[PDB]
């Protein structure tokens, strides 16, 4: 299994991040391998914030669907990927899901693979979508 | 059941038509209506409101076991304080909460999932976004 | 808005039932009324049990699905449209959603032309679906 | 984390296969293992076995904060039996639960809110079909 791990951090100075880059992606790839998997690239967008999808990394990750060089996304925290569930909807759902690759979120153990995982998506949507109704 | 409607336009459905659709439904139910509760010109952003007030203060009387509105966006158009009211303050105190419009009942089985949902899910978006 | 009403009892005997099938017709027609719907006709199985779906009213209303009578199918309990989870799946999944048809059980406040009412459907399936591969 | 690794096979994958994924897994994590717990030979229809029996048992001593399996019919074959160790064992006692296959961890909010839709529709289901 061929699998693209997204790391990013919003400042460029490692030694203050919360979770560096190095460090998503040593626990990243030594993750992967433990599943007995390959990391093919690494996306890292160091100096962006998660508010948006304007990052070139991501931008590239995105490109990079329509290659089927990988069949996963790995990313250390959700909050890396992006800070907004819209965002992450879109990512998850129509850019992710809609292409046949699985997506991984480590901190908070969602994988779109498992029956648990998808199911926590279509939740999310519902919920979001609700949420939204109500208070607009 | 004995319940308490309440009802809320801002300055949808008029207080008259609100007030109809759920004295009907609580009488084809079953159900007495102990009071109705009005906010007539009042915001659902905040639950500074005066009939709001009166019904959660009346909750220590015990002379309801439901609240019921046609919309949830009566109660609140606000996520956190419908949590609040539904969840810590209804629910807290053995109240349970209808929603006609939207079908939601929290003493169902699926209606008290909704609420357990709607709050894990609502505090897992203000954890990704904040 | 046209509604089809569905009752059913086990036994012929209506004074022994805990919901007879004239409790189960009031109930629904005065819930209807108070909606402002109209019951464009009533199916009663009396004397069936909810553990399959061969009972001439239920045939009768599936077969009657394709003629756009109504749009929703009304029940007072949802054990009196069946006491099977796999059936109860298959009517209201790809019987009556696949027909545009909503479907509301009285008694545990379910209606699938809700937010709530259709998430809880997408939840009961996936669920199920997840129990069963846990215990075959 | 400090975990407990268990595994089972009856009478999938093998004992050492099991054992090697998780030990991989848990040492990828940073996490420590405090002891294998292993059933070679018995069926997850029940709970009935000795090495869950002694894991049970050990809870007391408090050397492990976490179990770890490789997929959760290992555990049991049981929803009842599984919602039971999970819910009422496990947790109760403040122990996390991970399977690895269903990427579930009860110490996430989405394996907390999983089991606790389980349970909830486990219940509906034993409702209406009683």
């Amino acid at each position: 299994k061929k699998v693209a791990i997204y790391t990013r951090v919003s400042t460029t100075n490692q030694a203050e991040e919360g979770f560096s880059i190095d460090e998503q992606i040593d626990r990243l790839t030594k993750y992967a391998e433990a599943m007995g998997w390959q990391v093919s690239d690494t996306y890292t967008d160091a100096g962006f914030s998660g508010a948006k999808l304007e990052r070139p990394a991501m931008q590239r990750l995105i490109n990079d669907i329509e290659n089927k060089a990988f069949d996963t996304v790995l990313v250390y925290k959700l909050d890396r990927l992006s800070r907004s569930v819209r965002d992450t909807l879109y990512l998850v759902k129509d850019v992710f899901t809609k292409n046949k690759i699985d997506f991984i979120s480590l901190n908070e153990s969602i994988d779109t693979s498992s029956a648990m995982g998808s199911l926590f998506l279509t939740i999310l949507s519902a919920i979001n979508e609700f949420e939204r109704e109500l208070e607009y």
